[PDB]
C-alpha cells in the first residue's frame, strides 16, 4: 500500500506515499568536498540510511528512483551522477526495500513535462495539484527535487492529475 | 581485531583479515547490462550486501576501500567507477562497517608498486608473500582484484613485507 519516490542527486530527496493518501518528502543531506581545489557537494551516507531506516513504509515496499544523465559537465559529473545513484540503490535494498527504475523522459512524459518550458516550475505545480497539503513544502523554486521525487511516487503509484486548469 | 579490504571495481574483491591471522576473499559479484547496444558489467547489489551480512567481521569494522580513477574511456566510464564506488560505501556502512577511503597511490607507494612495469602482478606476488594460504587463490592474472584488496586490508591493518626476495 506504501510507495517511495527518489530523486537521487544534489538537490534531490525522497518521497513517501502511504496508503491513507498522506504523504511525505526529505531532503537529500549533503556534505561538503574539496575535489581538486573546487568545493562539491556530497550525500551524506550514513544520514541516508538512517532516514530509511526512520521510515514508516514496511519491509518490501517499491522504492522508484530516477536513473538519470547529467553531458554537458563531463568527468567528474558523471561519477557525481554515478555515485548518488549508486549510494541511494545500495542504501535502498540494504534497508529492505524493492528498487525500480524509472527514465526522466518516463515519468516527465506521463506528467506531461517532457517538453515544458519551465520543467522544474511545472513539476512543483504538478505536484502540488496531486498533493496539495504539500503546497508549502513546494513553494521555493529549489523545492524541484521535492516536486521530482512525489512525482516519482506518483508515476509508480500510477496516479492521475484530476481535470482542471494547469 | 579485524579488517576490510575493497577493491570496489567490477573485476575487484572484497578481503577480511582476522585477528587469528587467516584471511578471506571474496569476487565480487556482478550483472550484466545493455548500455546503448553495448554489453557491460554491474555490481550485484543484492549478492554483495548479502556477502556483507554473512561475513563473521563483527560490527564496526573498518572497511579499507580504494578510491580510484579510470581518463581514457570518459562519459559512462566515471559514471561506472563513481557507481560501484557509491555502490560499495553503502553497502558497507548500511552492514555496519566503517569506511576509510585509500587513493591508489598510497597504498600502492606503501608496497612499492606505484612505478612497476607489470602493476597487476607484482600485486599477486606482494599479497602471496603476506598471506601464502591464498598462493591458489592469485595464480591466474585475472587475480589481481583479489589482490589488491588483500593488500588494501593489509595496509590498513600496518602489515608490513618481510624481508626475502620479490
Amino acid at each position: 500500500g506504501w510507495v517511495i519516490g527518489v530523486d537521487p542527486d544534489i538537490g534531490g530527496a525522497i518521497a513517501v506515499l502511504s496508503p491513507d493518501g498522506s504523504s511525505q518528502v526529505f531532503d537529500n543531506p549533503f556534505v561538503h568536498i574539496v575535489v581538486s581545489e573546487v568545493i562539491r557537494k556530497r550525500l551524506d551516507t550514513k544520514s541516508i540510511i538512517e532516514l530509511l531506516r526512520g521510515l514508516d513504509a514496511p519491509p518490501g515496499t517499491t522504492a522508484y528512483i530516477e536513473k538519470s544523465s547529467p553531458p554537458t559537465d563531463g568527468k567528474q559529473g558523471w561519477w557525481s551522477t554515478g555515485f548518488s545513484y549508486g549510494l541511494w540503490i545500495a542504501s535502498l535494498v540494504a534497508s529492505g526495500f524493492s528498487v525500480v527504475p524509472v527514465a526522466s523522459q518516463t515519468w516527465k512524459a506521463y506528467f506531461g513535462l517532457m517538453r515544458s518550458e519551465t520543467p522544474k516550475d511545472d513539476s512543483r505545480q504538478a505536484a502540488s495539484i496531486l498533493f496539495p497539503d504539500k503546497d508549502q513544502s513546494l513553494k521555493l523554486k529549489k523545492h524541484h527535487g521535492r516536486a521530482e521525487a512525489l512525482l516519482l511516487a506518483a508515476y509508480g503509484k500510477g496516479l492521475v492529475l484530476p481535470s482542471g486548469k494547469f
